[PDB]
């Protein structure tokens, strides 16, 4: 048993909730938040923008000082960082940014970061402001993590979008 409240289940590992990641994160203080990272951790919008505003910027102070010793990530990679007032750790994952051109093959690899954490809370990746179709994300998640998985849709529209058409 977790501590994980409201969630429709998906299937044995993936489990949905219409909720923001932040308000989540700080209700549940879960083992790992996943980030929607970029490869330069600059947390601007979206997820990032929002998970670091609510660390009051300690997120990116502490993602600086990884980029300055380690360089970028690369697309479909990650790192584990702090979960600072969030969360035990922060699963920085970056997924392939449409509007910028990147492989949507990549989305996989993305997701394959999670398998090697038990349990996540996690946006979906690739959706939103990256330019892929939500749909598709979730399908990839489904079909690529097999650890346990709570999605955090944002909101009513995009949860209601998800759950109806979801095979
Ligand atoms: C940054 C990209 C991946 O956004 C996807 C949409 N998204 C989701 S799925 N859950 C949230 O909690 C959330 N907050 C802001 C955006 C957002």
């Amino acid at each position: 048993v977790n501590s994980f409240s409201g969630y429709l289940k998906l299937t044995d590992n993936v489990y949905i909730k219409n909720a923001d990641i932040v308000e989540e994160a700080k209700k549940v203080k879960p083992t790992v938040v996943v980030n929607a990272a970029n490869v330069y951790l600059k947390h601007g919008g979206g997820v990032a923008g929002a998970l670091n505003k609510a660390t009051n910027n300690a997120m990116q102070v502490e993602s600086d000082d990884y980029i300055a010793t380690n360089g970028p990530l690369k697309v479909g990679g990650s790192c584990v960082l702090s979960g600072h007032n969030l969360a035990k750790h922060c699963l920085h994952v970056v997924g392939p940014n449409v509007n910028k051109g990147e492989d949507i093959q990549l989305l996989k690899s993305a997701y394959e970061n999670f398998n090697q954490h038990e349990v996540l809370l996690a946006p979906l990746l690739s959706a939103g402001i990256f330019g892929a179709d939500p749909i598709h994300s979730l399908r990839v998640c489904v079909d690529t993590v097999r650890t346990n998985v709570y999605l955090a849709v944002f909101d009513k529209n995009l949860y209601d979008k998800l759950v109806s058409s979801f095979l």
